């Protein structure tokens, strides 16, 4: 089977909920993450045969998302696109949906990623059929189509407590994963190790020079000392879970650029990593905390690697909790997972996670003279996806 | 490469907008399709290793649609599942996708289809941004993020009568084109044409026994006699697109199940059709309307066959002048095209065409003993999706 190699990979700043990026939609995000994998290696746009973006949340952001992004990222109008949306494993699952179509023989080159803006989602309202006498509802799309389990009605943050009950981990236990994610996220923007990935997003001004928005702003949104104060959200008596140990509604982009071995070769383009492997999995939908450990090990597998040839993980980090229950699970050492990070304090654009923990990780390899990672994502509904890559030095 | 057979394929009836459908979501429309497509050829659900669902208007459809879909059709909860938005080539960009899983050695069985209820898009609201005084608007989701196009923001429709005006197509050849399709579609109905590929969908009532929707009802919704003299909806001056000669808005859902050649043969199973190639185009958005006459060519030469091997052809009749545009551009012969009637006379669920005209060409393709076969349809943004199969004896 031929190989698939990544040549670039990218990834906006995330913004938090109603925060800096609210007024930058989701496929102007989608554009500058884009634009910024293509001017990465300075190529040129109609190289690219394929164009797939996860997109959780697309109420509202007019007709055909992928291609908007794609248009806007400067990508000609002779270029194909695809949204898709696997919930919060969409952009890996575009990621593996492109690999295929490279393996398949049919491109040499394509984009994957994904991109959200939780903050521009809409509310609902059934407008076509009258309601004679009594109140109307409005749903909060966030809540109906991201957020709540269909089969129990329950918000995901209540599987979440499921989880921690099963797997017996604690309130302190997940309050100590979140400070950790907050304090190396922290850590590694002091030393310029998300420098290279994050492409900055011009945001315009009703008067004045835009705003350039650099460096993701959740990380810094955190009170140590209220941490092991704050109220259980979802659950009043013997919870666990708090708005500081759960991740955030965020906003932002990410985007690859994939080729095979001929085409990278004959444009003179050195690969940041091989895709070496990737799989999905999946359980029953309230179990969808702990199906990465069902995935990563197809992926290793396929793969024909075991869970010890694997130098780092990047694991998405829904509820502190996950975390902790796939490391669990999986007999993971903390410090070889995560290590820069992690959505509990960086953020989680549904989207866009799954293809930006692949963009942290080729970079984590990199910073730490590494050959093999993997990175997984959990999503709504009791999956998972897992991808393997290999570092190229 | 691994060919990539296709041994089941089913869809619903379609329903007309706010019709015989409009209380079953799309999500359960999906369900029926998959569930049919597997009873067909009585397949343990256990072997279907993913499922892609095309869908256009997720909105309010709750979290993970195609997962809703597959379960609902009795797959497991082991079953991963993708929703695409490819606008209205989304079903057939899931069959695609779904072939180059198998080819890239990743799945041997797999489901791939569409569904939409047009019927169910809801109406959005910014709720989060209060507005301090002055109206506020509620945008009709159909509308927003269906039938608009982004650049222009002017409908589809407006882009048919740019087609129609440079490719001199004109009201009557329109109109006649329409109805052919009236009459191509009540001729197949009554020949028993259908009967093959259409599984029943039971509708719940309120007290007694269920409605069994079990036909296609948007082609009995016409008045010959009136056609001539209908109003032109998009132009007041020198217009020739119409409500009869325009597609419509509908709810359905289709579904196809692809194999590998091992795992079809390990099971017993005689394909329908074989894959054969594949492809998608784009050009301008507003010259979506002549995008499969891009796409056509390229799915031809990478099957290494010419137009005239082809014996029967799907195009997807978004508009009268869409099919004649593209029958006019490629030179077809109007008896080979839509021969058992198309979207202008049986409806147009968004997200289920692209895989509905293939479920129909494979019906085709064995009622006239013929051999190759080709489906295409375009989407908003400018795009086409392309599929040649050949049918098995
Ligand atoms: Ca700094
Ligand atoms: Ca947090
Ligand atoms: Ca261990
Ligand atoms: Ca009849
Ligand atoms: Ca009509
Ligand atoms: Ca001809
Ligand atoms: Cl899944
Ligand atoms: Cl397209």
């Amino acid at each position: 089977m031929k190989e698939v190699f990544i040549v670039s990979a990218v990834r906006t700043p995330m913004g938090s909920f109603m925060g800096s990026l609210s007024g930058v939609p989701a496929t102007q995000l989608g554009a500058v993450a884009i634009k910024g994998a293509l001017d990465k290696i300075n190529l040129n746009p109609a190289e690219i045969q394929d164009v797939y973006m996860g997109n959780v949340l697309q109420a509202g952001e007019g007709q055909a998302p992928a291609k908007q992004a794609a248009l806007g990222a400067g990508l000609p109008n002779t270029t194909p696109t695809t949204a898709v949306n696997k919930v919060c494993a969409s952009g890996m699952k575009a990621v593996m949906m492109a690999a295929q179509a490279v393996k398949a023989g049919d491109v040499e080159a394509i984009v994957a990623g994904g991109m959200e803006n939780m903050s521009q989602v809409p509310h609902y309202i059934d407008g076509r059929n009258g309601v004679k006498l009594g109140d109307i509802k409005l749903q909060d799309g966030l809540l109906k189509d991201g957020l709540t389990d269909v089969y129990s009605k329950q918000h995901m943050g209540n599987c979440a407590e499921l989880c921690a009950k099963e797997y017996n981990i604690t309130r302190e236990e997940q309050d100590a994963f979140a400070i950790q994610s907050y304090e190396r996220s922290a850590k590694a923007w002091s030393e310029g190790k998300f420098k290279e990935e994050v492409v900055p997003v011009s945001i315009p001004q009703r008067k004045g020079e835009p705003i350039i928005f650099a460096e993701d702003e959740e990380y810094k949104n955190v009170k140590f000392d209220r941490i092991p104060t704050l109220p259980t959200v979802f659950q009043k008596e013997n919870g666990t879970v708090t708005a500081a140990n759960a991740s955030t509604l965020n906003d932002g982009a990410s985007a690859l650029v994939l080729m095979s071995k001929e085409k990278m070769e004959s444009l003179g383009l050195k690969p940041l990593a091989k895709i070496v492997s990737y799989a999905d999995a999946a359980q029953a939908p309230e179990w969808f905390t702990t199906a990465p450990a069902k995935a990563l090990p197809i992926a290793l597998a396929k793969a024909n690697l075991t869970i010890n040839d694997i130098d780092f993980f990047e694991f998405n980090e829904a509820f502190s909790v996950v975390g902790l229950a796939n490391n669990k699970i999986l007999g993971l050492d903390a410090a070889k997972v995560n290590v820069n990070g992690g959505a509990v304090a960086l953020g989680h654009p549904l989207g866009s996670s799954g293809s930006r923990i692949i963009v942290t990780l080729i970079n984590v390899l990199k910073q730490n003279n590494a050959k093999y990672g993997a990175a997984a994502i959990c999503n709504g509904g009791g999956g998972a996806s897992a991808i393997v890559i290999e570092n190229i030095k």
